[PDB]
């Protein structure tokens, strides 16, 4: 969850760092992010501090 973004960093050459395990998470904003770390990634561009609503893709 954003709790991981509480202390993360992203540069032009480093970019974002996420695991290779694909884990579908649900977004509390009514959205879904394939990989969990990819959630903070889409949050880095939106900058809305989205958190995981539930494990797995939203249903």
């Amino acid at each position: 969850d954003s709790e991981m973004c509480k202390d993360y960093r992203v540069l032009p050459r480093i970019g974002y760092l996420c695991p290779k395990d694909l884990k579908p998470v649900c977004g509390d904003d009514g959205q879904t992010y394939n990989n969990p770390c990819m959630l903070c990634h889409e949050n880095l561009i939106r900058q809305t501090n989205t958190h995981i609503r539930s494990t797995g893709k939203c249903e």
